[PDB]
């Protein structure tokens, strides 16, 4: 279980940090999205 | 321990599918900006 709990962390951080890049990566393209649109 | 691992694999299956939906808004939004990036 220890070892299950180890693992099962890493996935964690590293869900956390996909959803961190993702979530920056949709802020730019959205404000580039509108910056655009506003032409 | 045991208490610990069924909320760790719980938040686990959370964080999975946040990272599917964050991906499928990603796709959306490429295909989005894609569209406009022809004019």
């Amino acid at each position: 279980i220890e070892s299950d709990l180890e693992r099962a962390e890493e996935r964690a951080e590293l869900s956390e940090g996909k959803c961190a890049e993702l979530e920056e990566e949709l802020k730019t393209v959205t404000n580039n999205l509108k910056s655009l649109e506003a032409q």
